[PDB]
């Protein structure tokens, strides 16, 4: 198959900042590739959340940037994104499994946003995800 898919495992994050009104942070991760968006579950009150959630996103637009954001779920207000990492799709080679910790960028400069642990595998449709 010629159609490519981004297989992304959102494993965990560490050292997230305190951003929620009623304590710590309630983090989830949103993955954006063009018009395609998906998100993890919310982990309650955790600076070192572990999600272990896997996504498979088809590449229909080869120019869309891959944008990964960490967001604080607010049960009584707007959910505020506080950190991101973004990639050109060509930063990943077809067939390569990249298992890495990334330093998160804070939207508000000068604050630490922690790190995120992702497995990213740009794959053809029959390749076993992450293998």
């Amino acid at each position: 198959h010629m159609t490519l898919t981004f297989n992304i495992k959102v494993i965990e994050a560490k050292d997230l900042p305190k951003v929620d009104t009623f304590g710590k942070v309630d983090p989830y991760v949103q993955i954006q590739l063009g018009n395609e968006k998906c998100k993890t579950k919310v982990i309650k009150k955790s600076y070192n959340p572990v999600w272990n959630e896997t996504f498979s996103i088809p590449v229909t637009n080869p120019k869309a940037p891959l944008n990964i954001t960490v967001v604080d779920y607010d049960f009584i207000g707007s959910n505020d994104a506080f950190a991101y990492i973004h990639f050109n799709q060509q930063e990943f080679n077809v067939g390569q499994v990249v298992d890495k910790w990334y330093m998160l960028n804070s939207y508000k400069a000068g604050r630490s946003a922690g790190q995120i642990h992702l497995v990213i595998h740009l794959a053809t449709q029959n390749m076993k995800p992450f293998e």
